[PDB]
DNA sequence: CCGACGGCGCATCAGC
DNA sequence: GCTGATGCGA
DNA sequence: GTCGG
């Protein structure tokens, strides 16, 4: 909160760079420099001193000098009061609508949830969904519900077989007191890399998370990846839950590993990781661990049976993810 | 100076 | 109808 | 917009 305005005004500069310019590069930079400054432990003076964290260049330190003299910035206040663009700013934050159906959407028009809730038939199904929830999707999740949600998951998934092996990832692995949504790994020892990938092992595990009515909405669905809503189920004259979104991904036995560990995160924590990974001469990402040659010639995935075994690769104590905040 | 900046599954669109 | 490109979310 | 080869 030391640097609140500062931050609030940098993210607020990022999302017209997504959503009405669509500079995504634009977009990062200035998330980057709000993140290296939220994390400063000192209230910022000026522009230069703020220049010296890495992300924060010559022109965000002039904007600094004007917020800090002002306590705004023109051009910011210029945009926001635009008609145009704080519309289709506003229209992304309906989940299916990205800045180009934003930016068509105020062109003919439509620029509220109201202008939205009239024009169904120019939504895909997507949006319809991500409209309909509007206010659900924006609401953090209590770990407490996180927890109910897991159990459900969890039961329903050893229901459909007992061999599956599923996993609830994200800052709810880590510990986190709250979250945005529910991601779910799920894996299975007769599907691997090289090996039938059985169209249906997600298939069953969404069919029955939808029979005992958990899921209650798709967004998408493949034979890998699954992304919808779900409902914690309410007691008597009891104030429904709002509903919530959950992916599941099916992933080979030999990469689930590798997988619960990138999206256990933090995204932060991987990053080192990968670096300590490079300066010990192999290579991680989302799905393996490649041991790099003397030419950098990337050699074939290694063995991983635990998140344990990444760590042994990597000369690395194995840490708990509650501490893998970085 | 000027290119990199994350990458892929799924839904849907453009082009044939 | 098929194939690749684009939008989107993560 | 920022970084860096
Ligand atoms: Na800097
Ligand atoms: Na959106």
């Amino acid at each position: 909160t030391l640097n609140g305005g500062i931050t609030d005004m940098l993210t607020e500069l990022a999302n017209f760079e997504k959503n009405v310019s669509q500079a995504i590069h634009k977009y990062n930079a200035y998330r980057k420099a709000a993140s290296v400054i939220a994390k400063y432990p000192h209230k910022i003076k000026s522009g230069a001193e703020a220049k010296k964290l890495p992300g924060v260049g010559t022109k965000i330190a002039e904007k600094i000098d004007e917020f800090l003299a002002t306590g705004k910035l023109r051009k910011l206040e210029k945009i926001r009061q635009d008609d145009t663009s704080s519309s289709i700013n506003f229209l992304t934050r309906v989940s299916g609508i990205g800045p180009s159906a934003a930016r068509k959407f105020v062109d003919e028009g439509i620029k509220t949830l109201e202008d939205l809730r009239k024009n169904e038939d120019k939504l895909n199904h997507h949006q319809r969904i991500g409209l309909k929830y509007f206010g659900d999707f924006e609401k953090r999740i209590p770990r407490e519900e996180m927890l109910q949600m897991q159990d459900i998951v969890l039961n329903e998934v050893k229901k459909v077989d007992s061999e599956y092996i599923a996993t609830v990832c994200g800052s709810f692995r880590r510990g986190a007191e709250s979250s945005g949504d529910m991601d779910v790994l799920l894996t299975h020892p007769s599907f691997t890399s090289e090996s039938t990938k059985q169209p249906k092992l997600l298939h069953q595990v969404v069919e029955q998370l939808q029979k005992v009515h958990f899921i209650t909405d798709t967004l998408s669905k493949g034979e890998t990846k699954f992304m919808g809503v779900c409902q914690l189920p309410s007691k008597n004259d009891e104030k429904e839950y709002p509903h919530r979104r959950i992916d599941i991904r099916l992933i080979p036995k030999d990469q689930y590993y590798c997988g619960v560990l990138y999206f256990t995160g933090s995204d932060i924590f991987n990053k080192n990781m990968r670096a300590h990974a490079l300066e010990k001469g192999f290579t991680i990402n989302e799905y393996t661990i490649r041991p790099l040659g003397v030419t950098g010639v990337a050699g074939e995935p290694l063995p991983v049976d635990s998140e344990k075994d990444i760590f042994d690769y990597i000369q690395w104590k194995y840490r708990e993810p509650k501490d893998r905040s970085e």
